[PDB]
């Protein structure tokens, strides 16, 4: 069928490694931030329809910077995209998960602001979310809570418990080999084997520490096009993303890849 949230040009390999896509990108800081710390909206000027959001949280101690390249990244691609800090740095998974849906609330608000650069921009029924660490673990309750929830990508997630057999949102898991702080072994794995509902994936990024997915990692062609071909697959039921959404990157690079129920 006609798939009216089908947004930019056929997608390829380059186009996906690329570090921008087809979208010029604006971004302002959110004035009064409703629920959270701080944010900043990143958004294409030129996407050609409404976009789904995705927000997306630091881990504990940190703040946007150790996010925000995705911010960009996204949102070049079709999507608006905040990055929030925390009413805490010191936040912890529920809080985190809490203040990432008040930032998702904010967006859609945002959507029916006349003032607002992205009046207009979004379709509230199509969000997302993604984070580290602490982070990671809050966009997993917020999946579990919320599962009208399109997708979500947490990295390196932890959260107090890795039971997450209740999600039925598509979620992606990027993880880092040798994290020492959240080990793949105790986190990311254990909550990836939970989850039994959805369509999942497990990326696993060979050497990594755990901040192998923040801005400044040396993987952001295949963390950026498994990123947004996730997003793309299944906040926009876009089936040209489906190969590069379930596909093993058969790659040097990735130490651990799983799949499961992806289409
Ligand atoms: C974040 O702080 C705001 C402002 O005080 C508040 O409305 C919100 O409840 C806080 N969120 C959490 C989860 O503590
Ligand atoms: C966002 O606003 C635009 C323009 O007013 C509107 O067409 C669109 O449906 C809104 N999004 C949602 C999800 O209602
Ligand atoms: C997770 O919670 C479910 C629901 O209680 C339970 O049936 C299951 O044993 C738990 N799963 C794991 C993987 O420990
Ligand atoms: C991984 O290998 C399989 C089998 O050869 C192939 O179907 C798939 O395209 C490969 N992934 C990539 C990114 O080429």
């Amino acid at each position: 069928e006609f798939n009216p949230y089908a947004r930019g040009p056929n997608p390829t390999a380059a186009s996906l490694e690329a570090s921008a896509g087809p979208f010029t990108v604006r971004s302002f800081t959110v004035s009064r931030p409703s629920g959270y710390g701080a944010g900043t909206v990143y958004y294409p000027t030129n996407a050609g329809g409404t976009v789904g959001a995705i927000a997306i949280v630091p881990g504990y101690t940190a703040r946007q910077s150790s996010i925000k390249w995705w911010g960009p990244r996204l949102a070049s691609h079709g999507f608006v995209v905040i990055t929030i800090d925390t009413n805490s740095t010191l936040d912890q998974p529920e809080s985190r998960s809490s203040q990432q849906m008040a930032a998702l609330r904010q967006v859609a608000s945002l959507n029916g602001t006349s003032s607002s650069p992205i009046y207009g921009k979004v379709d509230t029924a199509r969000m997302g979310v993604m984070g580290w660490s602490m982070g990671g673990g809050g966009s997993l309750i917020s999946a579990a809570n919320n599962p009208s929830l399109k997708a979500a990508a947490p990295q390196a997630p932890w959260h107090s418990s890795t039971n997450f057999s209740s999600v039925t949102v598509p979620t992606l898991i990027f993880a880092c080999e040798n994290d020492s702080i959240a080990p793949v072994n105790s986190s990311a794995l254990p909550i990836y084997d939970s989850m039994s509902q959805n369509a999942k994936q497990f990326l696993e990024i060979k050497g990594g520490s755990h901040s192998c997915a923040n801005s400044g990692n040396s993987n952001q062609a295949l963390i950026g096009k498994k990123g947004v071909a996730w997003m793309k697959r299944f906040m926009d039921n876009d089936t040209r993303y489906s190969t590069f959404a379930c596909e093993n990157p058969n790659s040097t690079a990735v130490s651990d890849f799983r799949t499961a129920n992806c289409s």
